[PDB]
């Protein structure tokens, strides 16, 4: 067997105080440590995974009724390794999705279906040519329609704003304040609607110090917010999303403990404080959130990231409740391996 | 500050119970757990690391008086993430390193000093083009001067060789049984002198099961060893080497604990129970270790890898004993961070 923490739980299935014995999942063909990037739709009808393959391609898992597995990046054109990060908008018929390529160059994938096309092409933010620092991460917001906003870490380890709209195309943007780690997570999210101008962004990263920090932008410019997080575990995944909540936006911030279980914290007429959705122990890797706004005003959110041993996670609050069925994408082929709990 | 798991150990300086509250070092410039070879010289009068920086690049780390850091593979060359894996023959003047470039096929770096030369050069094998499963990891010996084994994980998951020697080229080899996890750790070592020949080959690995266990290589073909480990940490570092200790050669074999401490099994004669080296738990990624003996007899270990939060370490066994001084190669720009122990989420 593999030997695991005996006070972690490792699965839903794991005993109530850690692990035991257990049989696990091993999905090989998934990248170990994937990056992931999704997008469920406004209406829940249906939702968008992205993810990194072994083999370096970038593929997508799309639930309509089931989910299908295709790959939207050929291998070679994503760092191996490469952040991504996803816009949708239209309000739901166009999707960005955002990399670094090989040379650590911000990339652009593009796929559009308004007015029954199909189209799929590299975005005119490869031609910039926008290097960044090697290790950085990738956040991105979209208002007003096709005003986008991709966030990134320079070569002098500043968070970094880049912007298109407006026919302006693609041009450098702020600078942002604070000192970020270097390749800290980051997540960036507009607090106001898809089609409305100004945005309302918020991005949240890890500092120096190892706190966890917040950017704000309003208009009058960019602030360091209020929300902090003194201590988070080195490098800790980040990932935030934000739909509005009884008419007002509800910030759902994620991160990573130093058990690898994921803590929630939530903005909605003032933070809240931070809570554990789960005691279930994730790979400490990258985790993407995504949210939508049910007919009655409430919201739903879903988690992808990677559970043990290298298994494509859902994990789903629906209805008001974390459910503790955690769900699992196939993208390959897999091979089940026993699990020991091993204390020190 | 950062957060750690109270009842670890993040450096020597911690306390004795685990980490409560100290400094530590980014250098962020490596490559977050970055691949690791090395090879100190059978006289023990130099050292030899690589690893991958931030950028992508190969670079290599010297000891000799003192250590120096150069450049060898520019970005663009290796795959961002690639194993690597050294050989040292001559005895002590023809290197090569292998690694994988970004489509995922070997390559060879060839370091050539011998009669005062300074040749870097590709190697041949890079013409080959063997491509590997993409997330396969490297070993490799050598034996009768420059008889050549390079091991990689092929895309069907068994370990496969490929062999250079005797005016043959590069040429696919054997393939090894057993049943290997995909993406393992694999590290493979020559008992026999660097000039002899036929070789006494081993391989360590883990298999599908989360075992630990052994390649065998003599006169006859290849079969698995003896070498057991029942269980260990999922895609557990491995590392091995080997040096002759009073005329028989001492294979040390090196893994981490689930508390991310470095395992060590000895081969001589006959294998010893497992030990952990010290209690300090390193990042859960590569290490590698070579050896070298002393014309007294006893046998020096050096392991490198990544320490807390991101440094590259030395561990030294000299004089038949583990350094408590655990010496940081640094290989950039750094910055410190301050480190709490914490006991739960929340
Ligand atoms: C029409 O241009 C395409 O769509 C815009 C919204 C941008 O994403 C741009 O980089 C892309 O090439
Ligand atoms: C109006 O200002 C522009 O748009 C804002 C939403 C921000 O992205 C800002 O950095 C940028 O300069
Ligand atoms: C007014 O306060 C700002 O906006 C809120 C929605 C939060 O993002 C808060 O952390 C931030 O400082
Ligand atoms: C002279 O040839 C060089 O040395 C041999 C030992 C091999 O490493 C070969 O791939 C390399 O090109
Ligand atoms: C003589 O056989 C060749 O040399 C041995 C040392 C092994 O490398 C074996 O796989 C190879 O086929
Ligand atoms: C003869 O036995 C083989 O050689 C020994 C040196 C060990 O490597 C052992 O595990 C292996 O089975």
């Amino acid at each position: 067997p593999v030997e695991f923490p005996k006070s972690l739980r490792a699965s839903s299935h794991s005993s109530e105080g850690g692990t035991t014995k257990e049989e696990d999942i091993y999905g090989y063909e998934l990248l170990y440590r994937s990056a992931f990037a999704s997008y469920i739709a406004p209406t829940g009808a249906w939702n968008l995974v992205w993810f990194q393959a072994a083999d370096g391609s970038i593929k997508q898992a799309r639930w309509y009724g089931e989910w299908v597995i295709s790959t939207v990046l050929a291998p070679g054109k994503a760092l191996q390794g490469t952040p991504l990060t996803a816009l949708l908008w239209g309000p739901q018929d166009t999707v960005r999705l955002y990399y670094l390529s090989p040379q650590f160059e911000l990339q652009e994938w593009c796929w559009d279906t308004k007015n029954g096309a199909d189209n799929k092409y590299d975005g005119a933010l490869n031609a910039a040519k926008v290097k960044v620092a090697p290790y950085s991460k990738l956040g991105a917001v979209s208002f007003g329609g096709a005003n986008l906003r991709v966030y990134y870490q320079g070569t002098n380890n500043k968070l970094e704003e880049y912007t298109f709209g407006g026919g302006q195309g693609w041009k450098k943007g702020a600078t942002l304040p604070g000192d970020p780690l270097p390749g800290t997570y980051i997540s960036f999210v507009n607090r106001n609607k898809w089609d409305a101008n100004p945005p309302s962004i918020r991005g949240y990263f890890q500092t120096v110090t190892g706190s966890l920090a917040e950017q704000v932008w309003e208009t009058g410019g960019w602030r360091i917010g209020q929300f902090v997080i003194p201590a988070a575990p080195f490098l800790t995944p980040i990932s935030a999303t934000v739909s509005p909540e009884k008419d007002f936006p509800k910030i759902h911030v994620y991160w990573l403990s130093v058990e690898s279980t994921i803590i929630e914290s939530v903005n909605w007429h003032g933070w809240k404080a931070p809570k554990q959705i789960d005691n279930i122990s994730v790979v400490k890797a990258d985790i993407s959130a995504t949210s939508f706004t049910r007919d009655d005003g409430t919201v739903d959110v879903r988690i992808y990231g990677t559970a043990q041993l290298n298994v494509l996670f859902e994990r789903i609050f629906r209805y008001g409740v974390w459910e503790e069925k955690i769900h699992s994408i196939s993208v390959g082929k897999e091979i089940p391996i026993e699990v020991v709990g091993v204390a020190a």
